[PDB]
């Protein structure tokens, strides 16, 4: 295992192919999980399962710039399970990230900070066991 939260430095930012894969085990009464992609302060992308928002599931992805919030994107397609081994897989593609989940597409997020070579970190944070994030070209 790895320390939750995690910074995973993205060096010289993300580009389309880079394929970012996070595997952990969600704990057994978990209530959220987030991904960040910063560019600084900025949040490119933030991908947020909530396993309790008005007694239903959902994944609420965002963008923050300069500390506000901008409009919600949501999915009640859900594919984690508390206690359950998960791989997370964003696949950044020219006009948004791509997020598969246990090898089945979940989502697409159209690119709202657009200097990609910018995003420099992922932060992981939330109630998981992470046992490791890392990248890869297709
Ligand atoms: C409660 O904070 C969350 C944010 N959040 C969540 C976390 C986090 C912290 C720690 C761990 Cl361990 C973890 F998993 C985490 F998700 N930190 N900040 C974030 O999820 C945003 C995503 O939009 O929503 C909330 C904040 C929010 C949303 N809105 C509006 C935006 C326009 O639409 C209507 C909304 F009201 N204004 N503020």
């Amino acid at each position: 295992p790895l320390i939750v939260p995690y910074n995973l430095p993205l060096p010289g930012g993300v580009v389309p192919r880079m394929l970012i894969t996070i595997l952990g085990t969600v704990k057994p009464n978990a209530n959220r999980i987030a991904l960040d992609f910063q560019r600084g302060n900025d949040v490119a992308f933030h991908f947020n399962p909530r396993f309790n928002e008005n007694n239903r599931r959902v994944i609420v992805c965002n963008t923050k710039l300069d500390n506000n919030w901008g409009r919600e994107e949501r999915q009640s397609v859900f594919p984690f399970e508390s206690g359950k081994p998960f791989k997370i897989q964003v696949l950044v593609e020219p006009d948004h990230f791509k997020v598969a989940v246990n090898d089945a597409h979940l989502l697409q997020y159209n690119h709202r900070v657009k200097k990609l070579n910018e995003i420099s970190k992922l932060g992981i944070s939330g109630d998981i066991d992470l046992t490791s994030a890392s990248y890869t070209m297709i």
